[PDB]
């Protein structure tokens, strides 16, 4: 039974890293990069933090879970994933697994207690269940401030990007890293195997870091991508809305938008330290040799492409891309660029643990693809499938279904789909939706997200063949 | 032995427009039908919202029973119809031996009622393909973002609140309607079955849209605003603040432009009352007034600026959840009724009129005792209405209200912050006293009143409800 180390960060990129020839320099997570199996084309199950966690730890999709929108927040209908879904959590507790959590959840006050683990430390661990839903008050009047021309501290805008007072050592980072510490040291005093999940707040927006990284990397200097500023022409009316305060960017400046890059940059640069710190622990505790490691993004962020901040209920691969890094210690380091998804997570921790079966595995173990490559493979269609049901309260039932050169996404709560052209244009900034030069890629792309929604047994394959129709 | 039944069905019609009601529109037509038939002048929709208040009035079922618990067809719902499984009062009428008719906005699915076995004479929905593409407001957008950079449409008017359609009254949609109603009427009497007859009116939908003379007919200079008409919402809910309809951005309203859309709204009123004393002369005509079981009802009121809101949405205000209802039988005297009733029972009237068979539940109680007794029929039972706003167009909200003549309790178990407004000192409903510790014994009470009402209808929101409310349990 090998040990096993998750380190879940919230929000975070697929494209900053250095390994990624991104514009951040990380060692510490290159490094771990170059030992592993880099899965450069992970995708989410879904943009948003409760959904693509209920995912990745019960390799259910939300239709199956009932978790299919983010628990507590205004004004979503849900609190917690149902305790009748143990997740990899309880089943490796059943076969001997001490298994330690430390920080955000959100899947539900005490869940990774309730489900046997030694809850260390984080924001859930004391909450009582069943609490009202955080309505966002104070970040609506701090966003009616900004769009009447008012700046918080030093000219920035704290619903966006703030520097924090103090250190390193201050932060809630060097908090859960403190936290991995101790799981670690711990965990080499026991014969038991041992299933660790450190669980990042970082880099979730607003960008908040202290010096030095609030200032590391120059607004000035920052690259704008070619999706940056635009004009949204042709999408669908759910990327207008205001559905959380701090989405209306009315007010935002260039220099806004460049600070929330070069804020996020640095928070990357302070979430490299923060891993090179565990792994060193690991490696002091004569633990390193041996860990199982799994490194992943829950989704990624906007940082102004198509006009967009943080994430909304959409499928743009800024956001439906998410970083992913599993190490197994017995295998040669291989760059995966097949498709996989954060429903291949729990099947992985299934075959690498011999966790017990609780249910269905809508995604398939990655074991094979970290042993051959993307020989694996072979033959077999390279598509990615994305949901996004809800966004806080809103429900939009998004289907996206990717391949190497195109993107469908189906939106059955607007008259407008999306259909990009990922070859000819990667940053998705035309909707071709209604362009006849593509009926055939529409069509094969129609037909494969009908496969994939039988093969899952989403509900929503009812309204598709309806909406479909014209295809079949 | 079996009645003739009329339904004269007005889309977001308030209560309190009508010259019976002291209110500023002559409408001498209704006032004629509200005194010959049973004023309920305290009847309340089941929610603030179309398709639900719809489902709710002709299956006599919650939306969480029916599953119909938001509009159909609309950026961002779920829903396309009403289930075929429910056949409603139309089916059930039509297995007896009704010939039933329907003209007008069905807003349950494309085809609807003729699926259930009435003749759809003519409608919006009557030729549609079922399972169509909701309707996303792009140009309702494209619009409102004109409004905000300070633009008018055509002669100062603002096309998403109030608009002077051109031509007279007999080129309206209206007159239409109404010609289809006349039609309704004459085969009727020349049938020896039965009949069961729902004119569904579009007005007074908004935006406000009358051709002259109603446009001009009430002037917008001379209109009485409200007492809480154009206020700042204090610790008021999220869901009054956020922009669900492009055109709930009101940011740009002038104080004339409010005035105008009441002024518009005040025109359809004054051109519904033409049209219903058209449709009274002609059953009057055709010898078929006499003995004619009417009903009169709006799905809901509408915001004219009280909380600074237009239209509707998700929230319980008395402008959007009081509704005007009249139930004339030929066979009782006229009767003012001050008890609260609500949309839940209209569909158990129609079934004592009709001998309608059960196809399941009745969430609400028929209103024949209270038309032949007045409101000592209820006497020793507590004046409650119960309302519910579940979504609205694919938000979801799960809102529950329970109103008593004094007090209004909301819950809006989507945010941090219920509703609490004492109707009797404040009944324009300003003050939020949800937090109020002199309001705590009011609160308590309502909240049992709400905790009985949910279980009684098997609401599955009763455990979320016992959650948020443990302080009570
Ligand atoms: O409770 S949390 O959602 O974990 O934290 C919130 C809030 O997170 C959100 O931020 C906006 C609003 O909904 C989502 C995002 O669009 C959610 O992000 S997600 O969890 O990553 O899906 C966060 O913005 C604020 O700083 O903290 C609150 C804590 O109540
Ligand atoms: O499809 S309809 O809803 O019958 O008609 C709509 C529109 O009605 C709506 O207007 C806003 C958006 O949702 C509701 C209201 O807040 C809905 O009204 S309701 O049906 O009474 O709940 C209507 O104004 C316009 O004429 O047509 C559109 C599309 O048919
Ligand atoms: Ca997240
Ligand atoms: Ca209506």
């Amino acid at each position: 039974k090998p040990n096993v180390l998750i380190l879940l960060f919230d929000d975070m990129r697929f494209d900053t890293f250095s390994y990624r020839n991104g514009p951040v320099s990380t060692p510490n997570i290159d490094a771990l990069a170059n030992e592993g199996t880099r899965f450069d084309q992970a995708m989410t199950s879904t943009g948003l933090s409760s959904p693509s966690r209920a995912a990745m730890f019960t390799g259910r999709w939300g239709h199956k879970t009932g978790l299919d929108d983010n628990v507590g927040l205004y004004h979503s209908r849900l609190s917690e994933l149902s305790l009748s879904e143990g997740s990899v959590i309880k089943r490796a507790t059943s076969i001997g697994y001490d298994v330690s959590y430390v920080g955000k959840w959100h899947l539900g006050a005490q869940g990774p207690a309730l489900r046997g683990a030694n809850f260390m430390w984080g924001h859930d661990k004391d909450e009582e269940r069943n609490g009202r839903p955080f309505t966002p008050y104070q970040t609506q009047k701090n966003v009616a401030r900004m769009n009447a021309g008012e700046r918080d501290k030093n000219g920035e805008k704290h619903d966006y990007y703030k520097t924090l007072p103090g250190t390193y050592a201050d932060t809630v980072t060097a908090k859960e890293v403190n936290e991995g510490k101790l799981m670690l040291q711990n965990a080499a005093k026991s014969d038991k195997p041992f299933f660790g999940i450190v669980s990042f707040e970082q880099p979730h927006p607003p960008y908040r870091v202290p010096e030095p990284y609030a200032s590391m990397y120059d607004y000035k200097d920052i690259k704008l991508p070619k999706n940056f500023g635009i004009k949204r022409k042709h999408k669908p009316m759910a990327q207008d809305d205001i559905w959380w305060p701090w989405h209306d960017v009315s007010h935002m400046s260039e220099t806004d938008w460049r600070k929330a890059h070069s804020f996020y940059y640095g928070a990357i640069a302070m979430i490299d330290h923060a891993v090179g710190e565990l792994i060193n622990t690991a490696k002091e505790e004569g633990l390193y040799d041996d860990l199982h490691i799994i490194l992943v993004g829950d989704q990624g962020s906007m940082l102004g492409e198509h006009n967009l901040y943080d994430k909304g209920p959409y499928a743009y691969d800024e956001l439906m891309r998410m970083p992913l890094i599993i190490r197994d210690p017995s295998l040669e380091p291989k760059i995966i660029n097949r498709q996989v998804s954060m429903l291949d997570i729990a099947p992985t921790l299934r075959q690498w643990m011999t966790l017990p079966l609780d249910g269905d595995e809508d995604g398939r173990s990655l074991l094979p693809l970290m042993k051959q490559g993307d020989s694996a493979d072979a033959g077999k269609d390279d598509i990615s499938l994305y949901a996004y049901e809800w966004y806080n309260g809103g429900w939009f039932g998004i289907r996206a279904i990717r391949t190497p050169e195109m993107k469908f996404v189906w939106n059955p709560g607007d008259s407008r789909d999306e259909l990009y052209d990922l070859k000819n244009d990667p940053y998705e900034i035309t909707n071709q939706i209604d362009n006849p030069k593509y009926k055939k890629q529409l069509t094969d792309l129609v037909h494969k997200m009908a496969g994939e929604l039988n093969r899952i047994d989403d509900p929503s394959l009812t309204k598709f063949n309806h909406h479909m129709k014209a295809f079949l």
